[PDB]
């Protein structure tokens, strides 16, 4: 297997990843992005986001030719204590295909790219029940900065973002 | 006092760092600001900028006993979650002691979210710690909601030695 950054012509199958992570985070119903979406926020031209790949050989394809089989969504953020920071968004790889090492590969290029862009830690989040990952985590070094430090993700939806703008 | 919001410019970052050095020292983390002038200017102000800025500041008759202008701020930059939408993301949002009280905060929160609003922004997100109890209900005075709590996430880190290990593994 070997991972590499996304084409333009890798949209289809990362859709499909990105809908059976949903699906594996119970979000199936709430994704918003399209290929369209993807292929214009994804691509080369002021690029939102950065997807990696994971692709075996035809031997191990999937029931239905797909060679892609794991992803991984990423952004740059910033930290006013440490500067530049890598976000990783979304990172799955498919059920049969897990174990094999393919994530760790995915974690691998993710590292080098946070090392090439200067980037002084890694932050994602993980769901509170998803053992497997959070193990995997902490076995190459990740803490819990929730349980460490107590922050909680909150968030302000458009119908009250819309409220202050125009409460002035 | 009086005060003007407005986005910062290359020029304001001395300004920026002092506070984020503030905020670090009014939560007694200054030390670990190991971010330099040079890194916020390279960062901000370049071909990509990786985060945004909006300060707030004020009359000469005003300034800080050090003769500062600026006396809060709030850093941020734009996310996505494809579950969500793309996001505004607010870093930091502070104003200093003797500047709060006088709707500084109330504004930049206004400005921002007509920027979220400008750039087709799905929601904001920001972090508060779960002790944090007065900060907790000034956000949820504001429709917002504990998203790590009413849907289980948490937030991770793995630092830089464990990157470079990875990176140059084998
Ligand atoms: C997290 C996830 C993306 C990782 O990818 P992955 O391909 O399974 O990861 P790996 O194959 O490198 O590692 C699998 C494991 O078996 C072991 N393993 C991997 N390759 C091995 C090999 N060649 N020989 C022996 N053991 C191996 C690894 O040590 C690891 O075990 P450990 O967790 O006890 O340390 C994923 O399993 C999956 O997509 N699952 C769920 C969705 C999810 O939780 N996504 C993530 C983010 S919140
Ligand atoms: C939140 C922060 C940016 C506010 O900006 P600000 O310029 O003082 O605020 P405004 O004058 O525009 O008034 C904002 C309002 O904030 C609160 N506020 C005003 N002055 C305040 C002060 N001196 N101390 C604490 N809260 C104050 C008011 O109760 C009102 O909140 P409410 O609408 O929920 O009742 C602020 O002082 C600060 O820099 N914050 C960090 C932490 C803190 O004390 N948190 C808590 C929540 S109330
Ligand atoms: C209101 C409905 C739900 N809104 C959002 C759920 C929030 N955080 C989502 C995910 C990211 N990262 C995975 C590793």
């Amino acid at each position: 297997f070997v991972i590499r950054p996304a084409t333009a012509a890798d949209c289809s199958d990362i859709l499909r990843l990105i809908k059976e992570l949903a699906r594996y985070e119970y979000m199936e119903e709430q994704v918003i992005l399209t290929e369209k979406d993807l292929l214009e926020d994804g691509f080369g031209e002021h690029p939102f986001y950065h997807c990696l790949v994971a692709e075996v050989p035809k031997e191990h394809w999937t029931p239905e030719g797909h060679s892609i089989v794991g992803f991984a969504m990423y952004y740059f953020t910033y930290d006013p204590w440490i500067g530049k920071l890598l976000y990783l968004e979304d990172f799955f790889v498919m059920s049969d295909y897990r174990g094999f090492g393919i994530g760790s590969e995915i974690l691998k290029n993710l590292s080098q790219v946070a090392m090439r862009c200067r980037c002084s830690s890694m932050h994602f989040l993980v769901a509170e029940w998803n053992e497997p990952s959070i193990n995997f985590y902490k076995r190459r070094g990740a803490s819990d900065l929730s349980s460490e430090e107590g922050w909680r993700l909150f968030k302000i939806d458009k119908e009250y973002l819309l409220k202050m703008a125009t409460e002035e």
